[PDB]
């Protein structure tokens, strides 16, 4: 629509600006995609003003770039197997301010640029909260000035495009590169040799790595924006090629696929280790390609490797990219001849690791066989690190056995593992977690003999979200109605949020915020009947719980109070109760049965609860399909209430928590990860905290879980369970849900049946808020004003200061 | 060098198009290589240049393309599973008149033009003659102003690169796209699917194909320039992708690779048919999509597909795409309900077929189980195809039963197979060998079954190559001398070389002449120099055999004449002889032992050759590594005498021999394909041409070849058999070349020692011309003035008028 051209946030459309956008979209129509207007379809006015957008910051990423080997910052490796990026075009426009441009000019030539943004794939490259929190960690750095790469794997087929075919999930492909992309610049001139298998042999000079297969690496570099600082910083990505040289001549051609396979998908397993010898490949491969990367750049400045943490800071975000400490020791050992004890001292001043889960399915502990055949040399050199690491161990706690047992790089067992998350801790300078409530679990318990060896070495860096993607572009009505009241500063100073308390009694801005979700609500509404004929009512209370579908999470707990609504609307259908619209989305790990259960179960509840006329409009639960970025930029500006009910001690930290807080939304949660500093920013008056803290987890774990116990005192619980068991959410197939069931009463590992009283009582306070409007949107007023240090600006500048060392800054490049 | 510069066939460099193409250039490094020239590498620099050229024909190739949507001319698809199309920037350049405007650009700029253009891979997507014949026919239709289509399959690997270690050739994969290809548009939103395997139902309607496995053919169009017509016509190649929708998840994204597997490599198998599954799926994968474009834009024109032949014509480049018959009817009885007899009558009346050799082993013979599995409804279509023929043979010839036997498109034994050859006779109006000897013999042996039901099918059209890479490219010197006498119409207009005649006597063009072959010659011996530290005498006659490697070429005759004229050398040191380097060159089919061998045979006797010092600069054999497109543009123009003497009545036509007798080389070899009509067109007097003919090679059939007899009545061949039984050439493997005696000795299908006697005799004929500076250029001018005949604007006149019923015109688009 023409009001959204008049939002002031989106910047100016000068009126030569749009002349020379119009032009240049024009000349890539002709030149570019060789298409007059004649036969040009919306895919390729999508592609042309995609390349218009990009010709935009050719410029400054070269001086960028240019400028950081001038001025020769340190540098800063943000190395990660997922960088979750979504889409491309919008964020560029924003940040280079020229949305507004972009708009008027596509509009000029008769386009609506809203529908061109539609076509553009998602970048999928994560699973989840890591890997969209290594996107958000580049907008950062590059908004706060750092000389900041992050470096990954281009997979083919990103995180898989999930349907719900007869209710169950189906996965499909993610051909994300099918049309190609605009955004990224193949590097084929910069291919780099990775080795994998050989052997070690030992000539006069030391250890050599022999007789090795080699994959090469190719660099593919997509520009990374700052907030309109003119800074273009780089996101390399390494493709899997066949080497150069070599069933026959034809086989050995086919057997490239092999090679090339490293990089074709990406493991969609979110929260469990499966040990497969390929993610190993995938792991070493993104490794190694780096660290020759990080090297060069290093040999090419203003060696003496004394200087290399001066000049370098390796980010490894969980214990995926873990192999760059051996890695680099193999490197400045055997390549470059530096002695064991400097080689260790310059790695562990390099080296620093993100930890991002309690989980102890999530730890990747290798196979010393499988280490053995496919990287024999870092084997060795793991067990070198170990040797001297336990040394120090032996002698800060003389005598204390158990701990050297516990401490060890190596697992002894059937199978003898590296413990990937102790080389980490061992390699490195700085071990942080991800909130509060995490960091201090890492030195009490999963860590606590770490911690008591080198308590220096452990830290809190709070996850964040950037205010850009989670505000601006999705939620650009909200943005307005701020920056109407407090400028634009807060879009890279969130902090400034805080002067919105100060309107908590304003008329007119209660008005806007209640228009504006209105407004968010609506175009949501529109968006289900547009692609999926799917009617849902405007005027409920949008109850949202987007997030990887696991038995942590409990979307099970979130299934048992949508059927205690549509059981006690039956029981007194009389009685008024605030309509709800209940929203579940997210992807099940291909394999996981039980979450893929519990993907049914929600479409079962839907198939009955939707068509209860006895219910109509009063209540409707839908399953949101291919929960991804570019749904989440949907969605989460359209919700009411936010379900953020992990078991205590479970979610690390979350960052969809954030996104929710920052669009609106009212939060109803447990006390776990950063809903803990949430509660604080805001006051725990404003949020629908509920259920047992990690202490009362604990206390029930100590005396042990009876399921039973909840059942026999809770008649409306045993009422839930006997439906799910006799089958009224499967007439057809009546035991479908047998091992939900027997979970939920004899295996529950996340107790659901314990937190269903307190959840279901604090779900009745939402919806007693929810009448009354007014107070409702007094409540949001005082959680989006204290969102500012949920801004992942905040986050990386302590990254910056307290681990990589160097001073952030939104001072502008020309 | 300045003086390319001034070549006026080279055109013009205009003040703005030099500026305009400086311009371009620099543009294309900053926004499309994303480089300043601080870091830019000759890679960069030709990528730059490429798009800058490019960008010229856009418009041209957008208008074109609209000109036939408008003025719906009959269409012409040449349908072909090869293109030999090699390097695309000189061509482009030459077609459009920009070669000296970018050749000033590139200078201004501080670069050498010609550097650049050694940084383009071949498109090698072809093994040799039908492949190249392709090629020079999408040049002479779009020179020609007709509305053609070239259809194939965009091979990720196209012909092997080959290496010589230690003197054996090793295969390497010919990874074409590893910097990719500037010159293609992929289309991936006119992706089609293409259908295999499953089984035929019958319906109410009618059969049905169904339970099929679906790959998508993805199109990339590349354009092909006319001379300075504006004409741009497209070649339209077929890429394979895994269909949207599906050892787990991980195993099924890698299994996408199995369907991708179809585009992968091209068969190097130059005239051997192998029955490989894969090669059978490649075949129906170009048929199937080519047919359903064709088919799509016959009805978006100006339903009743008794217009279809009025308004398609599909030549067949040999059986590769015989099964175009077969899905034409398929689509025609099956999709567009026609009845059997109309379907039958449009297919005949669409299809033509190119027969390009009568060699047995090369006849595509495809077992009945596999077409029964990979393609029921074609083998269903096929048998009714069948019966229907052999109806009308019975008609026609009653009660000649071995008729019908041979015949019939089933070919019965231990495997009945599908005989594709016959197909294509039944399917086609026209049936066209490719020389005026061939074409002849189709009918008389091979064919006259066929010729007898229907003579009015039989065709010649004698192959030609373009002049335009084949002269105005590869020997601009050449192009220059010539335009000088006579303009430049005959780049156009080949038959006005006959014009050179006038000047056999002509003291200054007979210098010309030999300056512009000694400075080729110069500039190869450099190259060698250059790219591989290989010496040669550039005073030595440039003799040359570049071709692939087979029994029927008699590369071995060319190696018995070698090791004759170093025998002789030994026998009579003091004796002056004309210093040769023998050139041999060309790639041998993975597998094919013989032909391995024969490589190995060449590097031998260069090995014991080149280091005899009573030899010295006298004789140098050498063996030119990786022939391809590329380096016949280089090799060509530097030659002296063309070798072309495969056995009479085993080389269709040839085109290679065209090539060299346009560039001034003299041609030694037999009356044998096109060296028939070339000899006829110069005049017998100005070739050497010595052996057999056909009927002499009868002659020895009817009565038996024995080898022996050669052996014992020639002292001088029993003298070379013994130096390579004895170990003479594998001094180290004594019994290295057994396999190679024995076959000449006792399994010789080409009778080499039958021609061995007049080839050394012919060969002292050609010395002694050589020996007379004046005498061998007069006879050169006397080969260049005759070469006309052999454009292949000539051939495609013919095919045009002959057989597709369309008008050629030279007249230009605006
Ligand atoms: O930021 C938002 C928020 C939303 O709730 C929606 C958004 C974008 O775009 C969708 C959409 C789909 C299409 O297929 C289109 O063509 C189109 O223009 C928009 C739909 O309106 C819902
Ligand atoms: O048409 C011809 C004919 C030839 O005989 C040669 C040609 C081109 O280019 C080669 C070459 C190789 C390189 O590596 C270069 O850099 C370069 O400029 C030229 C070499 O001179 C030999």
């Amino acid at each position: 629509q023409e009001k959204r051209k008049q939002i002031s946030v989106r910047g100016l459309a000068g009126v030569e600006n749009v002349t020379e956008l119009k032009k240049n979209f024009n000349r890539h129509l002709h030149f570019t995609l060789v298409k007059d207007r004649n036969v040009a379809t919306p895919r390729d006015y999508y592609f042309a003003l995609a390349h218009t957008v990009r010709d935009h910051l050719v410029g400054r990423w070269i001086r960028t770039q240019q400028h950081y080997y001038e001025k020769d910052p340190k540098r800063i490796y943000y190395l990660s197997l997922e960088f979750y990026m979504g889409r491309t075009l919008q964020n560029t426009m924003v940040n280079l301010a020229l949305e507004n441009a972009c708009d008027e000019a596509t509009y000029q030539l008769g386009l609506d640029m809203e529908e061109l943004e539609e076509i553009e794939e998602d970048a999928g490259l994560g699973n989840g909260g890591l890997g969209r929190l290594a996107a958000c960690f580049l907008d950062s750095m590059a908004t706060l000035g750092l000389a900041a790469y992050g470096y990954g794997i281009r997979y083919e087929f990103g995180i898989f495009n999930q349907k719900i075919c007869g209710g169950w999930q189906m996965e499909e492909a993610d051909d994300w590169l099918r049309y190609g992309n605009p955004w990224e610049k193949a590097r084929p001139e910069f291919t780099l040799p990775v080795h994998f298998y050989g052997r070690v042999e030992h000539t006069s000079q030391g250890a050599k790595w022999v007789d090795t297969q080699v994959v090469l690496a190719m660099p593919y570099d997509t520009p990374v924006p700052g907030y309109r600082n003119n800074v273009v910083n780089t996101m390399r990505l390494w493709s899997a090629k066949a080497p150069n040289d070599f069933g026959g001549y034809i086989q050995a051609v086919l057997d490239r696929n092999l090679a090339e396979n490293i990089s074709r998908v990406l493991y969609p397993n979110d929260n469990f280790f499966e040990g497969k010898e390929l993610r190993l490949k995938q792991e070493y491969f993104v490794v190694a390609a780096t660290l020759q990367d990080i090297i060069r750049r290093f040999k090419s400045s203003k060696t003496n490797f004394d200087a290399f943490p001066d000049k370098v800071a390796i980010q490894l975000n969980d214990t995926h990219p873990s192999l760059a400490i051996p890695e680099l020791m193999r490197v400045l050992v055997d390549l470059e001849r530096l002695d064991w004890d400097k080689a260790w001292e310059v790695t562990v001043k390099t080296c620093a690791y993100t930890n991002h889960t309690v989980i102890p399915e999530a730890l990747e502990r290798w196979p010393v066989h499988l280490l053995e055949t496919l990287l024999p040399r870092h084997l060795q050199i793991i067990y070198e690190i170990n040797q001297r690491f336990l040394n120090r161990v032996a002698a800060a706690f003389p005598g204390d056995v158990d701990r050297l047992r516990r401490m060890s790089l190596v697992e002894e067992g059937a199978v003898k593992r590296i413990n990937m998350a102790h080389l980490c801790i061992a390699g490195s300078h700085a071990v942080n977690g991800v909130a509060r409530i995490h960091s201090e679990i890492l030195k009490k318990t999963i860590f606590k003999d770490f911690y008591e060896l080198e308590p220096h070495k452990f830290q809190n860096k709070t996850n964040g979200i950037t205010p850009r993607r989670w505000l601006v572009l999705c939620n650009p009505g909200l943005a307005e109605i701020i920056a109407e009241r407090i400028g634009e500063e807060y879009i890279s100073d969130l902090d400034q949020l805080r002067k919105l308390l100060s309107y908590v009694d304003d008329e007119a801005f209660i008005r806007d915020v209640a228009k504006v979700k209105q407004e968010n609500k609506l175009k949501f509404a529109a968006y289900l009947e547009r692609e999926y004929k799917v009617h849902i009512n405007p005027n409920s209370l949008f109850d949202v719980q987007v997030k990887r579908i696991h038995e942590y999470k409990r979307q099970l707990l979130n299934c048992l109070h949508v059927i205690t609504l549509y059981n006690r609307i039956k029981k007194e259908p009389n009685k008024f109760v605030v309509p709800r619209t209940v929203m579940i989305g997210g992807k099940a790990a291909p394999g996981y049965h039980m979450a893929k259960m519990i993907i049914k179960l929600i479409t079962a509840i839907g198939d009955v609860v939707n068509h209860d006329p006895v219910v109509g409009d009063r209540l409707r639960v839908i399953f949101l399909e291919n929960y991804r970025v570019s749904l989440a930029e949907k969605v989460i500006p359209a919700a009411d209430l936010s379900e953020q009910i992990s078991t205590a001690g479970t979610e690390a930290s979350g960052t969809g928590n954030m996104k929710f807080m920052l669009n609106g939304a009212l939060t109803i949660g447990t006390m776990d990860g950063a809903n803990v500093e949430m509660a604080e920013e805001a006051g725990e008056e404003n949020f629908f905290i509920f259920g047992m803290r990690v202490e009362d987890v604990d206390r029930l774990d100590q005396r042990g879980y009876n399921a039973q116990e909840y059942y026999d005192r809770i008649p409306e619980l045993r009422q839930i369970i006997e439906q799910l068991s006799s089958g009224f959410f499967s007439p057809k197939q009546p035991d479908l849900f047998k091992d939900i069931v027997n979970m939920l009463m004899h295996h529950d590992r996340f107790k659901v049946f314990a937190d269903y009283e307190e959840y279901v009582k604090c779900q009745e306070r939402v919806s007693a808020l929810y009448k009354n409007p007014r107070e409702w949107t007094r409540m949001v007023i005082r959680n989006i004003a204290t969102s500012g240090k949920f801004s992942s600006d905040r986050t990386i500048a302590q990254y910056a200061r307290e681990i990589w060392g160097v001073e952030p800054s939104r001072q502008r490049l020309p």
